């Protein structure tokens, strides 16, 4: 996330760290949303390469040690079907994990609560992204979970010739464009978070931003719009 402030410890309890083992170690590399105790909703680029992954919940602080975290194997990826990894604006990215234990819920630990299938936000609601993401573009991830203020850009204003013209479908959520704030790479995967009657909800999966930066006036973050998948997810978890 560039342009953040660090999130409070308990402010988005269903955001979770998808890690994959690399030597001794694991390395973050993409945000999640907790759906379930044993479920996690995440971008489909971000499962494309052939990794052993694990989720964490309860995570603050990648390199500290937070007294809150669980750790949690992934035991089955369904991506969506019509998932191109060689066509990111066709959309479809998005990807659900099944984890080898259900965790245990806590003021750190929730399930993110998803929209009404259908809903479609007005310009400008206001959203936040939350993310591990580089702070700046060629930068480096954050330490601690980051927070930027992204109100929506809709669809028309999205799609228009001097924003993404026709790389952005309506299966898409844009957020941002201002310059300061934006998703960078690392927070792929994770929520966009917007308050509605009175509640958040997670309307996105953060998806991509421009070639030419994260923070690129004109060049809101992109997220796959959840409330076009409800009925995906609920067959997934059904049929899983
Ligand atoms: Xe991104």
């Amino acid at each position: 996330v560039v342009g953040g402030t660090e999130a409070q410890r308990n402010s988005w309890p269903s955001q979770i760290s998808l890690q994959y083992r690399s030597g001794s170690s694991w390395a973050h590399t993409c945000g999640g949303t907790l759906i379930r105790q044993n479920w996690v909703m995440t971008a489909a680029h971000c499962v494309d390469r052939e990794l052993t992954f694990r989720v964490v919940v309860g995570e603050h602080n990648l390199n500290q040690n937070d007294g809150t975290e669980q750790y949690v194997g992934v035991q089955k990826i369904v991506v969506h079907p019509y998932w191109n990894t060689d066509d990111v604006a066709a959309g479809y990215d998005i990807a659900l994990l099944r984890l080898a234990q259900s965790v245990t819920l806590n003021s750190y630990v929730q399930l993110g609560v998803l929209p009404r299938a259908g809903t479609i936000l007005a310009n400008n609601s206001p959203c936040y992204i939350t993310g591990w993401g580089l702070t700046r573009t060629n930068g480096q991830l954050a330490q601690t979970l980051q927070q930027a203020y992204l109100p929506t850009v809709d669809y028309a204003i999205c799609s228009s010739s001097s924003y993404w013209g026709s790389t952005v479908k309506n299966s898409m959520v844009c957020a941002g464009g201002d310059g300061v704030r934006s998703g960078c790479q690392g927070d792929s995967g994770g929520p966009l978070h917007c308050l509605v009657n009175g509640q958040y909800a997670v309307h996105g999966v953060t998806s991509f931003v421009s070639r030419l930066g994260c923070n690129v006036t004109r060049k809101p973050t992109v997220f796959t719009r959840v409330s076009a998948y409800i009925s995906w997810i609920n067959n997934v978890i059904a049929s899983n």
